[PDB]
């Protein structure tokens, strides 16, 4: 139980983070050229929220893998000096820091 309660805390904190705006919604491949071809396993906070609210996370490690997937995809598709890349570096450092601040 305590494993999944922290997942809720950190996802809520990521959802309300100032830098979360690229990650709240699944990328629309119709509007983002090349996204379908380049990113094999899309992930975003709303997709993690759906899975967490339906109980679909077995452990905290499945949850973190989805979180790290958001930021791996971000760095794969976006330049580090792009607006989205900069937002994702902020969010990745937040997650890694807060996740270690617990375990
Ligand atoms: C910033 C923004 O609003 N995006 C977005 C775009 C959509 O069409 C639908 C939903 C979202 C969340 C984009 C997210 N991107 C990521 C995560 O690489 C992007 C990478 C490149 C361009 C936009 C985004
Ligand atoms: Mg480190």
């Amino acid at each position: 139980h305590s494993d999944l309660t922290f997942c809720e805390i950190i996802l809520m904190e990521m959802e309300s983070h100032d830098a979360a705006w690229p990650f709240l919604e699944p990328v629309n491949p119709r509007l983002v050229s090349g996204y379908r071809r380049i990113i094999k396993n899309p992930m975003d906070f709303s997709t993690m929220r759906e899975r967490l609210l339906r109980g679909g996370y077995t452990s905290s490690e499945e949850f973190a893998a989805d979180a790290l997937l958001v930021f791996d995809n971000c760095q794969t598709f976006n330049e580090d000096d792009s607006e989205v890349g900069k937002a994702g570096h902020i969010m990745r450092r937040f997650f890694e820091s807060r996740w270690e601040e617990f375990y």
